[PDB]
């Protein structure tokens, strides 16, 4: 149907906007702490601690399959990156601190992304 195509075009355009958001957020992680999944070879107990691991590469795979239907879903995954790190790692660590800085800086980007998603529809 033509209605299905129109919904598909909206999903495609959201995907474009989320790709630009994702790029901007990942620039706020210049150390690349959150670039890839925590390795279970290197942190074998990780899944005993963290039930839903997340990282920027995993988000990018989902994004490229047009797997985020709305901004809320995308934000959920970004918050997992931050929140998982702040649980597993202590306050005095470079990891925790990186997460706090990513959260604070990413907040700015996400605030305007929400306006754009609502604005453009």
């Amino acid at each position: 149907s033509m209605e299905q195509v129109a919904m598909e075009l909206r999903l495609t355009e959201l995907t474009r906007l989320l790709r630009s958001v994702l790029d901007q957020l990942q620039d706020k992680d210049p150390a690349r702490i959150f670039a890839q999944p925590v390795s279970l070879k290197e942190v074998p107990d990780y899944l005993d601690h963290i039930k839903h691991p997340m990282d920027f590469a995993t988000m990018r795979k989902r994004l490229e399959a047009q797997g985020y239907k709305n901004l809320h879903e995308f934000e959920e995954d970004f918050d997992l990156i931050i929140d998982n790190c702040m649980k597993y790692n202590a306050r005095d660590t470079v990891f925790y601190r990186a997460a706090v800085r990513l959260r604070d800086q990413g907040g700015v980007v996400l605030r305007q992304a929400r306006r754009e998603v609502d604005s453009i529809g």
